[PDB]
Order: structure tokens, then sequence, then C-alpha cells
């Protein structure tokens, strides 16, 4: 019983409030109490953030934790460690587990494990159809109760377009997004059209071409509730994506953390920041927009009240040094897996502290 914390001398950025400056942050009882220059109060621990950047906890809305089912490739505990070392305080896990997340029993398991491991907030998703088999519509009502924040069959074989349509009707009544993909243009246009028709929110999880981006942009100016994402690790035409980021058509970064233990792709959580900071060192995006795309943008997509430092919010805070050089290898790698071309290379930009609910959950 001794729990005020002050984060001092940092450079604070919070896009949601349009706050940027040399401020201090006072944290009382798990919540943000005050942002202001020059703070000192009795009975509080001081974190000295001189020379560091202080912003809302990162949120990643595209993670595979392989739990239950494949816990040798990765599991809730390792994933969680990976996420906080990566600056993430909330992650959304996909439902291609075994068994799949199509009933309250699995949802309930993932939350309980999550609370025990203690490190970051794990939000589950439910599948679109039972057993992800493709035929029948799952019970979106009960799965939303249990905690699911979105629905997706994660590749897939959807491709029956009437199913996809029932889903967006139901989703729309429930105020939760459907997540699709993992031919691309045909799919994306279909999704756009069904979204417009039903008024449901669809979120596209993979876009690889200029034409795909232009389609999304089109439906956006029509006021279609459609968003999309890109994995910053991928980014180093593979060149319209970079433009798509420049022009703000791509809403957020997400790693699509995909551990394997021998199409398929790559683990991500630990390198997302030093990867994305490459885009800033190239003047391609400002630092505020980079933080935006890890914080308030993904928060808005899954409709949770996070990714801000508004007074009263939960104290979810990432503190990072954008100039610190490190290497991902056995020494530093907190994944059970090592599948990433970035392995062994020199990264630039590292998280020094991650704070969740006013409590320090990672330290360098
Ligand atoms: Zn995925």
């Amino acid at each position: 019983w001794m729990l005020k914390l002050i984060v001092k001398n940092g450079y604070v950025i919070d896009p949601s409030q349009n706050l940027e400056g040399e401020f201090d942050i006072l944290v009382e009882n798990g919540k943000i109490k005050k942002i202001d220059k020059n703070i000192l109060v009795p009975e509080a621990e001081i974190i000295d953030a001189k020379g560091l950047i202080v912003c809302p906890g990162f949120i990643d809305i595209h993670v595979h934790l392989r739990d239950p089912g494949q816990t040798y490739k990765e599991d809730i505990e390792s994933g969680s460690r990976c996420a906080v070392a990566g600056g993430f305080t909330t992650i959304v896990c996909m439902p291609n587990t075994n068994p799949p997340i199509d009933n309250t029993t699995v949802v309930n398991y993932i939350l309980q494990k999550s609370k025990s491991v203690g490190l970051c907030r794990v939000l589950p998703t439910g599948t679109i159809t039972k057993g992800r088999k493709g035929k029948e519509i799952a019970d979106f009502y009960s799965l939303k109760e249990a905690g699911c924040v979105a629905f997706t069959d994660d590749g897939s074989p959807v491709m029956d377009s009437s199913v996809m349509r029932k889903a967006l009707e139901l989703a729309s009544q429930l105020g939760v997004p459907i997540m699709d993909h993992c031919a691309e243009e045909i799919q994306i246009a279909r999704d756009g059209i069904l979204a417009q028709r039903t008024g449901g929110h669809v979120h596209i999880q993979h876009v690889s071409t200029k034409l795909s981006l232009e389609i999304i942009e089109f439906f956006k100016e029509k006021g279609v509730k459609i968003t999309c994402e890109v994995n910053p690790n991928h980014l180093l035409d593979r060149l319209a994506l970079i433009e798509g980021v420049k022009r703000g058509i791509i809403d957020c970064f997400a790693t699509d953390h995909a551990p394997h233990q021998t199409m398929p792709g790559i683990i991500g959580l630990q390198t997302a920041l030093p990867s994305a900071l490459e885009l800033y060192r190239k003047g391609i995006i400002s630092l505020k927009k980079l933080i935006e795309m890890f914080t308030i943008n993904p928060a808005r997509i899954i409709g949770v009240d996070l990714g801000t430092l508004k007074l009263g919010s939960p104290a979810d805070i990432t503190i990072f040094d954008p100039n610190k050089e490190w290497i991902l290898n056995e020494e530093t790698n907190l994944s059970k897996s090592r599948n990433t071309p970035l392995w062994g290379k020199v990264l630039k930009g590292k998280v020094i502290y991650t704070i969740k609910d006013g409590k320090m959950v990672y330290k360098d």
C-alpha cells in the first residue's frame, strides 16, 4: 500500500489528445492522475525518463499465440513476454487455435491464463463459423459476452459470399468488426460492397498491391466502415504500401505474429518498433503518426477505450529509446520460435519500460 508513480523528464507524445511536449506524468491507483510540467508529490516512486519517449501502451490487433494447441511453437506466457518486451500492453489473439475459439469454454480458458501470466492484456477473437469449418454461423452473441472483440475465420475457406454477408449483418447489430484475408482485389471489393450494403465494419488484414489500396480508399471516401493494416516488419508495388502509409489509407501497424517451429510468415512482436522507426528515420512518417498507428488507431478499430493518456484512463505506458542499438538472438529472443529474416541483424530503437495498470511489467 504505497502506489503513486511519477514518470519524469521524458518527452511525452499522445496523439489522441494532440499532446506533445516535455511533461511529467503522475500515476495514482492504476490510473493517469495528472500530466504537467514539473511534478513532485510525497510517497511515490520516480522513473527517470530523461532522453526517452513516453507514449500510450502499444496495441497489436493481429497475434497468433498458438494456445491452446501448439504450445511448443508459442503460448500465452511466452507471447505475453514477447509483447511487453515489444512495448505492447494489449494484444488481440486470432482464433485458429485447437480447439478453435468458437465456444465460451475456450474464451474462458484464454482469459484465465491471461490474468495469471499477468503481463499484458489478451483480448480474444471468435471464429465466423463453427469449427472454422465454413458452413454454420457461430453464436456471436455469447462470444461477445465471454470477451471476444471481433470475428474472423483466419484463412479460411470462406469464399461462400452469403456466409460473409450474414456475419456483417450480425456484427453490425453488435458493434464489432469482421476481420478478413490472410483475387485479393476481388475479395477486398466484395468485402467493401457487403460492408456498404449491411453497414457492418470489415477490417482487411492483408493488402499487397496499389489497386487493393485504391479500392479501400474509394470505399473510405464513400463512408464505408472499412479499415486495414500492415506489418511494419515486412516493410524493411511493395512501394504503394509505403505510399499507402504516407497518405494515411492504412489505419494501423500489426505484426501478424506467426510463430513456426521448423505462407508461413514471421514472429513480430519484439521487432515492430525498431522496424517502424525505420520509416521515421526516412522522413516517410512523423513520430506522432507512428505512435498513432500503434495506439489510438488500432484502439478505435476494436472499439476499446485504450491507447490514450487521458486523465482517468488506465496507466498503460510504453517508454522507449529510439536510438538504442540491439540484436535479436538467443540472448534477447523471448519467443519459443525464431522465424524472422530480422534474426541476428542490428536493430535501432528499443523499449526501456512497459507499464500496465500502473505496474512495471517489463524493464530493460
Ligand atoms: Zn493471421
